[PDB]
């Protein structure tokens, strides 16, 4: 029983963990065989953040002018080039702690956790998901560029996330580990602001069937929708829109605590409109979208309270 | 900015974590040097389940390596085994015992084999709020400090409402709980008024002020209000710990205590803080500070 925000385990990826410093900006680099990968925007001034053009930055520098740290151990970078909105450094030395991983580009309303860096040194993990926007709502301070974001399916490593920036309104924008970027976001200092967030529709969905393993059954009703009428309703109150293939995904939970996915619909309809009148679902007064499907199925029992 | 609920880096602890077989019973240890740490129900009246068993009984396994027990003791509710091989992995540590209100990382374990890791907290009923299933007794509680594991909870039980109970590495429950199938229940629960003050000043460092209001109180007034709410009293020990957080905000501790006293009596009134429609107890005051300064492992 129990029901927490569950980060994975993150030892895998602090061994890792390097410090990348170019003149005056120090920030972290993920060290994977002989490869250290970074946000190129180490090569940058602040000045050079407006309009970087980073080719001609990057033409300019040397192997010799990149430092990087591992713990107490300088490495020496012997190659360097740039793929998209990364930097990956060649180093002589191959990291004895690379783990078994895969890079992979997530969508909008996956989940992964955190490992949040400064100076190349650990400092904690959490757990994280894309928003619709394409934003995370990260907690990160001046330094902790280069942090990145993983899943532990098994015991391999899919790297998903690298930490570049800062938006106006507190919140993260970054690349997937091949340097492109999640939604319309540049590293540079431009207007540029994330759009109108909306809530991760079969998300909710997926709490709320953990909500009913846990034992909790005080939000359903008698009603169903068909699925055209609960995007109608969810759209006006900024929900994601669902569609087949979320309510494919959510069969498997579906069959296990008996109620149909339109019918577990009517009862989220049902919420939006009442509110929870002084109640709480999994110790939450709000409805939480964080959780995926997958998420569920992996923390919670094989067996419905 | 940002503010999550965030828990240590896990790796010094997973290199420690080993799975336990005793009969039937299959469930996770902590590895230190030549010991393995574990709750002793792995095997009532202890001390007579346990004369009649032999080292040969206790099958431990460390990753894919079986690892040979050549001694036994309990030490009150934790079972420690001698094995033939000491850890390599086994960080710089020490065993402490904690307080209600202090938090702490969970390393999640099934079969010796770690699955997640999630921030919580030492509930005054001394039960832990944490998210476990069958198979998940030895998992542990740590903080670190600087480059130390600080193991201060091992996980033994759920009790009937779907919460947890536990020892320190010493083997004493927290709470006055027993290891064995009988009634119990976990006492009524109240909240961590330091900690919900720590939350609010991490709110305001965060850019959150409509709850900041012109008033101010006394201990007294406040701890009057606070008693009726199932809050913890506020002693000076909190006032004094939460000075810092004070002084960098501008905002004197019985001047959030007022902000605090409205909360209570008004509600949010359709406004979140940090994201959250509830008030927070689980971030002491030097978990705020730690987060929101990036302290490093
Ligand atoms: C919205 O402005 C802020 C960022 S900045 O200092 O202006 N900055 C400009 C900028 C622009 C583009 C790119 Cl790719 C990187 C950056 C940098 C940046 O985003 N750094 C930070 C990342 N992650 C959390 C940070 C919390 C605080 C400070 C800085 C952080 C550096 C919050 C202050
Ligand atoms: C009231 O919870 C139940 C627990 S039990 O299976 O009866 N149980 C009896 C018992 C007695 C004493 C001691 Cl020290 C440990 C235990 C065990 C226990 O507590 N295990 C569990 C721990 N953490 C989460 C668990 C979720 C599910 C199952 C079991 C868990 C085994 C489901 C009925
Ligand atoms: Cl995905």
């Amino acid at each position: 029983s129990g029901f927490r925000k569950m980060a994975f385990p993150s030892g895998k990826v602090e061994g890792c963990m390097v410090q990348v410093t170019c003149g005056t900006t120090t920030l972290n680099g993920l060290w994977l065989d002989d490869v250290v990968y970074c946000p190129r925007h180490v090569i940058c001034t602040s000045e050079d953040m407006l309009n970087p053009n980073y080719e001609d930055l990057l033409i300019r520098k040397s192997n010799h002018n990149f430092l990087v740290q591992a713990g107490n151990v300088q490495l020496r970078v012997i190659g360097h080039s740039m793929q998209n909105c990364v930097l990956k450094l060649k180093v002589d030395t191959a990291n004895p702690k690379t783990p078994k991983y895969k890079f992979v580009r997530i969508q909008p309303g996956q989940t992964f956790s955190v490992l949040a860096c400064y100076n190349g040194s650990p400092s904690g993990v959490y757990q994280c998901a894309m928003r619709p926007n394409f934003t995370i709502k990260g907690s990160f301070l001046n330094g902790s560029c280069g942090s990145v974001g993983f899943n532990i399916d098994y015991d391999c490593v899919s790297f998903c996330y690298m930490h570049h920036m800062e938006l106006p309104t507190g919140v993260h924008a970054g690349t997937d580990l091949e340097g492109n970027f999640y939604g319309p976001f540049v590293d540079r200092q431009t207007a540029q602001a994330a759009g109108t967030d909306t809530t991760i529709t079969v998300n909710v969905l997926a709490w709320l069937y953990a909500a009913v393993i846990n034992g909790d059954r005080w939000f359903l009703n008698r009603f169903t929708t068909t699925l055209n009428d609960f995007n109608l309703v969810a759209m006006k109150y900024n929900y994601e829109p669902l569609t087949q293939d979320h309510v494919d995904i959510l069969g498997p939970l579906s069959a296990q605590t008996g109620i149909a996915v339109l019918d577990m619909c009517a009862s989220l309809k049902e919420l939006l409109q009442n509110g929870m009148n002084g109640r709480t679902i999994l110790g939450s007064a709000l409805l939480e979208d964080e959780f995926t499907p997958f998420d569920v199925v992996r923390q919670c029992s094989g067996v419905t309270f």
